């Protein structure tokens, strides 16, 4: 493979973070080759294994982390309103440099939403993030989520933004 990457999905307990996860391999982790551009990206996505549930997650979780998905559920405020923690942790745990798009999952549950498509596009607009909406259940954006990360990565590294021999 061209590049090799270790990705997370970030977000609160809940929201749909290992359906994302298994919606784009088929699980403490996956691997899945995808091509950008014509290289080949060796993907090394590491599922929290539901810690977040009962404590906080181990830094190692995040340490070396190139990407990540960070997650909320459409249906959920509060899932929405945890996302400046996430992000900081992300950002600090892993590194500044860390590419980072915001997915509203359970978009298929859009009966019982409770956050808006353009509030949480400010928020990603305003955190230098790329945003999608998610649905785990359908598939309906799951690997562009997935590829758009790897993309922004690859085209930072391109511009010279990203050190690729540093990563
Ligand atoms: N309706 C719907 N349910 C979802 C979606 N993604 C996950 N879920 C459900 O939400 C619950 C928790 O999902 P999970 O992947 O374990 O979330 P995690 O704790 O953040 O890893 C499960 O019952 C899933 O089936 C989605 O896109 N739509
Ligand atoms: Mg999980």
């Amino acid at each position: 493979s061209d590049f090799l990457f270790k990705f997370l999905v970030i977000g609160s307990a809940g929201t749909g973070k290992s359906c994302l996860l298994h919606q784009f391999i088929e699980v403490e982790f996956g691997s899945r080759v995808v091509n950008v551009g014509g290289k080949t990206v060796k993907l090394q996505i590491w599922d929290t294994a539901g810690q977040e549930r009962f404590r906080s997650v181990t830094r190692s979780y995040y340490r070396g982390a190139a990407g990540a998905l960070l997650v909320y559920d459409i249906t959920s405020r509060e899932t929405y309103n945890s996302l400046a923690a996430w992000l900081t942790d992300a950002r600090t745990l892993a590194s500044p440099n860390i590419v980072v798009i915001l997915c509203g999952n359970k978009k298929d549950l859009d009966p019982e939403r409770e956050v808006t498509f353009l509030e949480a596009s400010r928020f990603a607009q305003e955190n230098e993030l790329m945003f999608l909406e998610t649905s785990a259940l359908t598939g309906e954006n799951v690997e562009e989520a997935f590829l758009k990360c790897a993309r922004t990565i690859l085209n930072k590294i391109d511009s010279g933004e990203l050190d690729p021999e540093r990563m």
